[PDB]
């Protein structure tokens, strides 16, 4: 009761700043405001009296408690409008749209830049409940802002970072919104926000539409390429299976397979003749100069390039794991070769290293075939999980047995490593020659064997059941997921080319005319199409065509 | 029939990416080999022994090196442990989603 | 249930009946407060729900979990450490790791007063463990 | 959980000091005024904080706080 007449004082005192538009001046609270508190407290009646006295609708609530990553913080933006879009009250965002006093645009932006459906983006995470009210919100607050303005396109407007809501939905891992925002029909009233369409239903088959505005690769900064090289959430390979992408992604692998292929055989080619040099190392002169100077021209070749992919999209290990090997193989190629033509006595090593290193590295293109892709995934599983831990134990245990085993030996054993290779030659089955006879205690050594032995036995059956615990607890539709995903990694990496060579890349999809815009001219649109087969179409009415004649 | 069903699902992926690696390292032996790796096929022979357990080993120490050759075989013996321990968890995987009416 | 029950109702009678009394601080001939010996004993949903125990406006005084501030869909809760930190001899959480002897004694440490009690502690004293 | 308390045990025994030097330890928590006992004095006591994250807060009912502003 008391803040009517409160405001009327402040009123009928004649201030020059007023009382309700006031801030909080601390560094945790800062800019925070009367009418944040009224949206909070979840009154309507109070909101509408502030209204009615002029509080400020756009009061930026640019405080510490209001960033993302600081403890307990809520993150909603800084607009009133926004917080009121969050906190799932609509009535409050119909009052604060179409109140007769300085009325709310949906066009604002807040100090980190996002509007209210880049917030309402941030605040989802994960329920049924969360995620049902976020995009119910979503829609809603579309067709408000469809019939408040029709000048701008509200999903048009991007961040501080260049993101639609699109974008930045597909960055920070929101998927269900995601799946949403990628298969979204609306009604007669306003149809042209949708971007799925019914081409024809001829029965139980039918062929939907989808635009792909910002998904195909050909407009820059993709959601494909954020996907790939920007999104770091650990859920990605959910995010590639949706229903527009999986028809893109499967036309334009096999519309390249060709190149795949070709670039496979040159690589081959190329070990091959590398092969023979490193055979044939020991008239015959010319053919090995031409072996120097072709496998300086490889090495040089791919070692640009790949320098210039570790350049280009980096910005953090399994993902980047395949391009590190092939960057130190070609440098340790050409720095084998350079050494060579400087005559540095150190190039044998290193070429058959290379050599070594080259065919391992050929494992790069099993990805093309299924059977044996899963197989590499299940590679790099193994190369992520208990290796480099269980190689730090066995390391350990190594050089302490090795140690043991030196100062236990006073013509054998005469070193560290010269005594570490006898403990590891000991692991396989080529140890030999105990009683070493210099010391009267040998039991000493017998010992340590056996306790070597027994606990190298149970660090690689901890080993065993740590990969059967890893793997038993997981779904089967991950590691083909996992494929779609390096699949898709790779096919982006090859519609971009050469580095020697820019190539004028393609556009995807039809271009047709989806339909009409509200203002004037036709709605076109490029469109993917995708064929489906549903049994249940006779429960439900037929969906709106665009053409009837099935072409 | 589980004799039929992992020869069908493991040889022609597992001896190939296998053969790579014994060949790779082979064809690196006799090179760095400047009468032991006198052959391709002995020193096939030698490196197949090792994943018997009968290779000879020492320090070649009058050559191009000795420890590139004891790391080349560490590398070896590891990567092989860990194609052979991917192979039991790729048949493991497949054991685990299964029905007891199928082989039936 | 019935045990939560008839201690809530049990504990609301001796308010009603006898202000001056403290009924969960007596000690038994272990010396032990009833908090204490129901983790000793190992038993588990009664420590549950002492551990995080709210009541009504008659008796706010018995409640331990308090609302600093509720804010939207963030809150802060606040419980009491009368008898759970360390800092005073013989604290439940050295009741559970020494001088106990149930075989569930890694399940009660997961409960909300001990989590994040624990996590500050450690991410207190990682230094001198790496010293 | 079995890792939750081993980590506990080390934490506890490194809290309790080495054998050569027996230290006073540190109380932890916010001590406060919560409410006011029946029998004359408020109530008087230590405090631990706890920031819960929580969406079905509209449907269900908000409880009395102890501090009206957030602090
Ligand atoms: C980056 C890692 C993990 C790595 C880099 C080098 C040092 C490597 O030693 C390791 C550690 C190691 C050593 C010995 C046995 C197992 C693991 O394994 C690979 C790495 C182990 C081998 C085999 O590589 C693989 O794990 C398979 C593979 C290669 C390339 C790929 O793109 C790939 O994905 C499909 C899989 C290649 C080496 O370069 C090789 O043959 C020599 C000369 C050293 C090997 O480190």
């Amino acid at each position: 009761a008391c803040i009517q007449p409160l405001l009327e004082i402040d009123r009928d005192s004649g201030n020059p700043q007023p009382l309700v538009n006031a801030q909080c001046t601390d560094e945790y609270y800062r800019g925070h405001s009367a009418l944040h508190i009224a949206i909070e407290k979840r009154s309507l009646q109070c909101v509408k009296l502030l209204v009615e006295n002029g509080a400020n609708v756009h009061a930026k609530a640019c405080g510490h408690f209001f960033q993302k990553n600081q403890d307990t913080c809520f993150y909603f933006g800084e607009l009133p409008l926004s917080l009121a879009a969050c906190t799932k009250q609509w009535d409050v965002v119909n009052y604060l749209l179409e109140n007769p006093h300085q009325p709310a645009s949906l066009q604002a932006q807040d100090s980190l830049g996002n509007t209210v459906l880049h917030a309402l983006v941030m605040i989802a995470d994960d329920s049924a409940e969360n995620s049902a009210l976020v995009v119910r919100m979503y829609d809603g607050l579309l067709q408000a802002g469809a019939r408040l303005c029709p000048n701008v396109q509200l999903e048009g407007i991007p961040n501080l970072e260049g993101l639609t809501p699109l974008k930045l939905a597909a960055k920070e891992g929101k998927i269900e919104i995601f799946k949403h925002i990628l298969q979204r029909e609306f009604s007669a009233p306003c149809q042209s926000l949708s971007r799925k369409f019914t081409e024809w239903c001829y029965g139980p088959v039918r062929v939907s539409l989808y635009d792909l505005a910002s998904v195909d690769s050909w407009e820059e900064n993709s959601v494909l390429e954020i996907i790939a090289f920007h999104s770091r959430s650990p859920h990605r390979h959910r995010m590639v299976v949706l229903e527009p992408l999986n028809k893109l992604l499967q036309a334009k692998w096999d519309r390249l397979i060709p190149r795949f292929c070709f670039n496979f055989l040159c690589y081959l080619v190329y070990m091959l003749i590398f092969t023979a040099v490193a055979y044939h190392q020991p008239a015959g002169n010319s053919m090995l100069l031409l072996g120097h100077i072709l496998i300086l021209l490889g090495g040089v070749y791919l070692l640009l390039g790949q320098l210039w992919y570790f350049w280009r999209r980096r910005l953090s290990f399994m993902d980047s794991y395949s391009e590190i090997l092939f960057l130190l193989q070609a440098l340790l190629t050409v720095l084998s070769q350079v050494l060579c033509f400087l005559a540095i006595e150190w190039y044998l090593p290193l070429l058959v290293s290379s050599l070594a290193m080259g065919w391992t590295n050929l494992l790069y293109y099993t990805r093309g075939f299924q059977h044996t892709g899963i197989y590499s995934v299940m590679i790099e599983k193994v190369i992520l999980r208990d290796l480099l831990r269980f190689l730090l134990v066995y390391l350990v245990f190594l050089f302490g047995f090795a140690v043991a085993l030196v100062s236990l030996s006073r013509p054998p054993y005469r070193s560290i490593l010269d005594a570490s290779l006898e403990l590891f030659k000991f692991t396989i089955g080529m140890g030999e020659l105990a009683f070493q006879e210099q010391l009267r205690f040998r039991g000493v050594v017998l010992l340590l064997l056996l306790a070597y032995v027994l606990l190298t036995y149970v660090l690689l059956l901890n080993m065993l059941i740590a990969l059967m615990s890893e793997t038993v607890n997981s779904v089967a539709t991950d590691s083909w997921s996992i494929w779609k995903l390096q699949k898709a990694i790779s096919v982006l990496e090859m519609e971009n080319g050469y580095w020697w060579c820019r190539r004028k890349k393609q556009r995807a999809g039809v271009m047709l005319t989806v339909g009409t815009r509200p203002d004037g001219s036709p709605d076109e649109r490029w469109c993917f199409r995708v064929g489906e087969m549903n049994w249940a179409t006779w429960e439900q009415t037929l969906p709106r065509t665009l053409c009837e004649e099935p072409s």
